[PDB]
């Protein structure tokens, strides 16, 4: 599969691409404002994730640091990011149908939008400007609004027994973008592609 990354904001920021225990293609690249990158995850891929990263600083070796999802310290992401992080969800060929998401479990960096090029399917976004309206106690210093699991790492927030519910913090995030999960237990807002779909994840979709 081809998936386009592109980076609408007007700020710099460091992609990823990642399914936790290796990179996907390169595994991070710097974007500047208006940049596109390709890359092509191999078919079956399950637990994929693309997220944007924030003000990082790279040596010439591709260690450094960023400021929101940062990822063990390197340029190019073998494993999954620091939160807050937007996440952009993916598992590809699960017996013929690609599944896709944006998620908020581990908070909200960037603002998103993760639609198929393809035919078949929708596509879906969070958008809103949560960094903005963050409740106080989650609000990450370095940028970014943090979910309740990260702060308070509680049962319920973090949903450990199986067994949670919305909170107050969910509810924040869930209502500035319903299509997004907000919490582990949150209604699907899963999306069903056709397999072997192609797709698009736009940063700064609207500005």
């Amino acid at each position: 599969a081809t998936f386009e990354i592109v980076n609408r904001c007007s700020y710099t920021v460091w992609a990823a691409a990642s399914k936790g225990d290796a990179a996907l293609d390169a595994g991070g690249r710097q974007l500047n404002s208006g940049e596109s990158w390709t890359i092509n995850v191999e078919p079956g891929t399950n637990g994929g994730k693309i997220w944007a990263r924030t003000d990082c600083y790279f040596d010439d070796s591709g260690s450094g640091i960023c400021k929101t999802g940062d990822c063990g310290g390197l340029l190019r992401c073998k494993r999954f990011g620091r939160p807050p992080t937007t996440l952009a969800e993916f598992s590809l060929n699960q017996y013929g149908k690609d599944y896709i998401d944006i998620s908020n479990i581990k908070g909200f960096n960037v603002p998103m939008d993760f639609s198929p090029t393809t035919r078949g399917c929708r596509g879906v976004r969070c958008a809103a400007d949560i960094v903005g309206q963050c409740p106080a106690k989650l609000k990450a210093p370095g940028g970014g609004c943090n979910d309740a699991c990260t702060v308070f790492q509680t049962s319920e927030y973090c949903c450990t027994t199986g067994k949670c519910g919305p909170t107050e913090y969910s509810r924040f995030f869930k209502r500035l973008c319903p299509d997004a999960f907000s919490y582990v237990l949150d209604k699907p807002t899963t999306v069903t592609c056709p397999g072997s779909s192609n797709y698009r994840v736009t940063f700064c979709p609207t500005a």
